[PDB]
């Protein structure tokens, strides 16, 4: 474990060393003081994440790239593709901040709740957006592979965008709509809301920034990279409510438990999820926790990890068009720990 | 004014029979209900304004092409960017009808004031944003300008984004920050907001698809429709205050009426404003009228109508770079009713 410990420390260390220029970059007439708010805007919400994506995208690069192309200047590109990853991402997270009325966020205050904000949130957001893709045109117009970049970040939108409605639809009457909660809705939630800007979004932006468009080379690397996806969130599900110290259960989420809990539940069992799921007590959320433990949820899990674990391994190594194994192989090891 | 009168009910009715062709290319696989929504979405957002944006440009592409290329599958595209311009403009009023709290707009309820949206609204505007953005593509890609217009698009969302910033550093605590109402602050907040996506972009978007990108060229035809744009904004706040059948006032408003009477007020005249201005009541609404009254802003607006009108005039004339002067003056004319 020592040199991944060591290469993540300085990979980590570089990467936040680009953000301060991308800052002074979109500051140096009319309105001087909306380039000071742009500054204190991106210092608050953009840097202080953990960096996946933005960390997954400069990852894929070095992994993709040729060797007599990794260069201080081309390593800096990766570098700037991953903050505005990074910039979407926290575009994303502050849209659905004002929609869910989220009050804390990275150990620190929602930026909507301040007091000179409030809903004027929405426009913060899209000053972060406006960022991203004009850091997007400094950095890159001259590339040959502009224009893919620019429908990569505008299908993402549209696909985290679908995806959020699809999700609204399971709460009818601040209550959850249990007939929703089948393995397709999850699976299609999951695949356009999160896994498409999370695990395809980096992998296909530094495929072209390698200068590799390849229709199948894409499909081929994102039907891998939205399995992983999945396998992400149901872990991320099973950890929120078998976690060892989440409140997916008194929100009344759609989560790959409810799913699967409902599969399995007798129609008196059935009874106790319409009860109980979405209500906001110890009582509900415990009684919600002993039928997952009744259904056998923990073992049902267990031995699905270990198979999915399987199958993904299996289908990494028949993946060809040049794409390097090690790289699904890292992130598929990574996202099991 | 018949030809006039002619040509503007069948441009009108051409531009009409495009949209719903434009929807129904988004909607023809994992989230079917999503493809619905967005119809829906489209349909009582987008069509239904007086549209002038979108028939700018397209009146721009007639004015601005070679007759040659004057073909129908050309006059389509101009009247698909037209659309695109138009979905540009309602993403703007919804999120703007949220961050407001708007109640009606178009003769019909404001689309967050439907039970199954509200703060949800956000993501219905994500949605038309992405839409435009598809459509931009599926139209555009094969042509050489299309990573201009992109551009364009990016360009004209951030300036909108600092205008919005701008606006509301003149509401501070509910109360209007008369200190702020200058001309230079009023003049900066007109073209950020409104002018630049109001009476540019539209021109830009036209000479684009003529394959005109000279730096120059788009630099003179951009300086007189900002101050157009900048003179129609004048009008709207005088008749907003003296029209014949306005809220600005009640609302504390940066509107030309205010910035110029606290230009000329005495002492005491500054007072009556710092007491009556942004206070929904019948007095004091009446008083600042008074005032305005008092102060001869009638006059001065007159002065200034008839003055800045032949000063425009003039500039039009002064214009080279093969632009034509037929579309300035008709642009001028237009908002001169």
């Amino acid at each position: 474990n020592l040199y991944f410990q060591s290469m993540s420390k300085d990979q980590s260390r570089e990467f936040m060393a680009v953000f301060p220029d991308i800052v002074r970059d979109l500051t140096e007439i009319d309105v001087p003081e909306a380039s000071k708010w742009l500054a204190k805007l991106l210092q608050y919400n953009v840097p202080n994440g953990k960096k996946n994506r933005g960390l997954a995208t400069i990852l894929a690069y070095k992994m993709l790239e040729k060797k007599e192309n990794l260069t201080p200047e081309n390593i800096l590109l990766a570098n700037v593709m991953g903050w505005c990853v990074e910039m979407f991402h926290t575009h994303q997270l502050l849209l659905n901040d004002i929609m869910e009325g989220t009050t804390m966020r990275r150990g620190v205050p929602c930026w909507h709740r301040r007091p000179d904000v409030g809903l004027n949130g929405i426009n913060d957001a899209a000053l972060i957006q406006s960022a991203m893709y004009t850091s997007l045109k400094r950095h890159f117009n001259s590339k040959p592979y502009y224009n893919y970049v620019l429908e990569t970040f505008n299908e993402m939108l549209m696909k985290c965008s679908m995806g959020h409605y699809v999700q609204k639809l399971m709460l009818k009457t601040d209550k959850p709509d249990l007939s929703l909660f089948t393995m397709e809705k999850y699976e299609a939630i999951t695949k356009y809301k999160t896994s498409y800007y999370t695990f395809q979004m980096p992998v296909s932006l530094a495929l072209l920034m390698t200068g590799v468009d390849d229709p199948e080379t894409h499909r081929q690397a994102k039907t891998i990279l939205l399995k992983m996806g999945e396998f992400f969130q149901i872990q991320d599900d099973f950890l929120d409510c078998f976690g060892d110290p989440g409140t997916d259960i008194q929100d009344g989420k759609c989560t790959w438990l409810a799913v699967v809990a409902l599969q399995r539940a007798t129609p008196a069992q059935k009874q106790i999820m319409e009860d109980n799921y979405g209500v906001n007590k110890p009582e509900a959320i415990a009684r919600i926790k002993d039928l997952y433990e009744e259904l056998q949820l923990p073992h049902t899990y267990s031995v699905f990890e270990e198979t999915t674990y399987d199958l993904l391994r299996t289908q990494i190594q028949q993946v060809t068009r040049g794409l390097p194994h090690e790289l699904f192989f890292k992130i598929l090891d990574n996202i099991f720990r």
